[PDB]
């Protein structure tokens, strides 16, 4: 079993079991975890067989990420409690209290990362930060509330349920993309609002769980001209003097998608504007591109920001809490609040 | 005044008032419509004048539309009715029931068409058809329902409503965005069989109905076609032309060279091409374009027109039962 450094690719597959060819793929040093999707989903014990066969390949073992968020952004369906979209947290924020929205959050998070944890995940992207100011469609009813602090604690309450099931957290989408007008898949926004204005909101749930232990970020593809006229995704501006030297953050930052101009000039803008993993996701044909001699910038904190990530319960414990009665009654909270 | 047909392309414009530069552009007999979006929006009266100014520039006039669905989607904010989202037409259908539904979908349409008639819109590109199967993030809200039968009435009874305003309809996203995840180009991979069974029920409907137009789905249905939807001849022609019956607009997916993306939409079956925030890609997509040869088209733009003049929207607006539906319209908003 080799030991190689995690490498700051974070690549995927194509379905339900590792090909040959994959294999080979995941074992380059310019690899250091997987994102998997829907299509790479049958049942839960073909996703432990997967996620297996992933982690034997190298040492330390693959980071392995998935998009559970809750209501229409949960990949794995079948044998999962399925999770609210988490609106409905703010939603009992308004009608019931923080008290209570808090304890749900907790909740939710608990199940979520836990039957994830059982499966050899060790990551969701969750909490979205994003506020809702009722103009952004693709993040709708994904975001928690219209309000700053609304926001925050209902992420916070969130991030120690995800904890118990021993998962870190990921915010999104930085420096926050609630305020663009979004419904037309594959556009770049604009958010013409002055730095002021986002530090004053958007914001603020951010520097929140920054300082809390958020373990990452992925950022906005939105371009927000009064301070930077790349993407943040892209920008120094953004990721270094804002997120890094202002708000102190230490995590891993995700790359976007980078999926021409060519993949090695696209990710190399992304490492040099801040980013410690680029993602690329359903093309293993650049994957193969951008590693072929391939050289890893020098990054001496990614190893601790990869290991951060790691999920921090044994296989065993987590078959063993899944059991309990407790957990099994959080499991039927967390359905009910999705019907 | 020049008279020119309106040509395959639809373009837009950065502003709140055109330049010079653009009125060259809209001049180009490849271009037959523009839509709007919140950037070309100030007031009702700035507007007023945009419109206008547009439908100056030649005969028969370019065709304006804009995105007003409601909810996340409504251009246009400040001196209009807020528009409530799709679902919310959808509880009302779960809470109160259809007849309650309906009554308020033909409301939403009638506040929303009559409000942008008043100000030269001709058209909104609504309803949304797709259903709500939880799986789209990009459609979220956006849909009705999860059921085919109550997205196709909720549909029908908006359009009746746009129809009272002025306008008709454009129905998104053929053959229906509901079911594959969205928040890259996705892949659906459902049977024909069983969209038949569902999604496609309610633009089968609204194309029966008198739907003018329709939006594809950017998304490949690999059981029907390798291809994306809005690039398939066989969901296009085959089906959405021979076995649909459908006769009204099919615009293309926003295809932000140029000019090949253009021609395979065309190709597939699309009648005009929407080219949005990139006055550039149009710029090099006009020069030296060929007009393809469509001799359905000039009808299909002249069914989008408005119907209603000027004098006769104002005359409405004033009466105590559109009043009515305003304050009505805007209780499902807040
Ligand atoms: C949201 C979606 O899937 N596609 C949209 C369509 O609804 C819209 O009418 C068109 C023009 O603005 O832009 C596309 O991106
Ligand atoms: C939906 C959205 O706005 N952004 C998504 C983000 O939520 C997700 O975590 C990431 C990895 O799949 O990819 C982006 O496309």
């Amino acid at each position: 079993v080799p030991h190689i450094p995690r490498g700051p690719v974070m690549a995927d597959i194509a379905a339900f079991r590792l090909t040959e060819e994959e294999k080979q793929r995941l074992l380059d040093p310019a690899i250091g975890g997987i994102i998997l999707f829907r299509r790479n989903f049958q049942n839960i014990e073909q996703l432990k067989t997967l996620t297996a066969e992933i982690k034997a390949l190298r040492t330390p073992e693959l980071i392995i990420a998935v998009d559970h968020e809750g209501g229409r952004v949960q990949r794995f369906i079948e044998g999962f409690t399925r999770l609210p979209a988490m609106n409905v947290l703010g939603q009992i924020w308004d009608k019931d209290g923080a008290s209570a929205a808090e304890t749900a959050a907790g909740q939710v998070g608990r199940v979520l990362a836990t039957e994830l944890s059982a499966c050899g995940i060790d990551l969701s992207f969750t909490p979205v930060l994003d506020l809702d100011w009722g103009n952004c469609a693709v993040i709708g009813n994904r975001s928690f509330h219209r309000n700053p602090e609304a926001v925050a604690r209902l992420a916070l309450a969130l991030q120690k349920g995800l904890a118990k099931g021993g998962m870190k957290s990921c915010g999104k989408h930085f420096p926050g993309h609630g305020f663009v007008e979004g419904d037309s898949h594959l556009v770049l926004p604009e958010d013409g609002r002055s730095l002021d204005e986002l530090e004053a909101a958007d914001l603020a749930p951010f520097r929140i769980m920054s300082r809390e232990g958020m373990a990452a970020v992925m950022p906005a593809h939105v371009v927000y001209p009064q301070v930077d006229t790349k993407p943040a995704g892209f920008s120094e501006i953004w990721l270094k003097q804002i997120l890094r030297r202002d708000i102190g953050f230490k995590g891993v930052i995700f790359s976007d998608d980078l999926t021409a101009g060519g993949i090695k000039e696209r990710a190399r803008i992304s490492f040099e504007a801040g980013c410690d993993i680029v993602l690329v996701c359903n093309r293993p044909d650049l994957v193969d591109e951008l590693r072929d001699g391939f050289t890893i910038p020098d990054n001496q904190d990614l190893a601790g920001r990869w290991q951060y990530m790691e999920n921090s319960l044994g296989h065993e414990a987590v078959q063993a809490v899944m059991q309990t009665m407790g957990f099994q009654a959080a499991q039927a909270f967390v359905a009910g609040l999705a019907s």
